[PDB]
């Protein structure tokens, strides 16, 4: 019913989106990204109001399509892309519309996100940066996110 009330019955979602992410990166998980991504859907449904439902069942049905990539053990952007044109033409553009939507709600909001991350508007904006530079090398937003957030936090110490 609400906008938090729809997050939290997404939570399958979110799970498996940061374990695909970072099994693709090969890495540990980061929590910052789950946070990043449970905000950019907070942003989302509460920026179209009036497309909330088509909004939810596009990130449930991610959350299945990404739980049996998970399922198989996909540690490749192009293992992943091939399993997605396997699944057929409505898949492909589920999880494409939910990674375009991913990149745009960061880079039209990067002072609200650089506040919430405690980074620079520059890193949000790199962070925009590469994730329409993964898209365009065929990986996905989310990855080019994940890996430019490890690089920012690398400036820690």
């Amino acid at each position: 019913l609400s906008d938090r009330e729809l997050e939290a019955s997404l939570q399958a979602f979110f799970e498996v989106h940061t374990r695909l992410v970072h099994r693709l990166a090969g890495i540990e998980p980061d929590p910052r990204f789950e946070i990043l991504d449970k905000y950019i859907f907070r942003q989302i449904v509460a920026d179209n109001p009036e497309e909330r439902e088509k909004i939810r069942l596009d990130y449930g049905r991610a959350a299945e399509i990404f739980r049996d990539a998970l399922a198989r053990d996909i540690t490749t952007p192009e293992a992943f892309n091939a399993y997605l044109e396997a699944l057929g033409p409505d898949a492909v553009r589920t999880v494409q519309d939910l990674t375009r939507r991913f990149v745009d709600v960061i880079r039209a909001d990067p002072e609200a996100i650089a506040k919430l991350l405690n980074i620079s508007k520059e890193d949000v904006q790199g962070l925009a940066r590469a994730g329409e530079a993964a898209i365009e090398r065929g990986e996905g937003a989310s990855l080019g996110v994940l890996r430019e957030l490890r690089k920012i936090e690398k400036k820690r110490n």
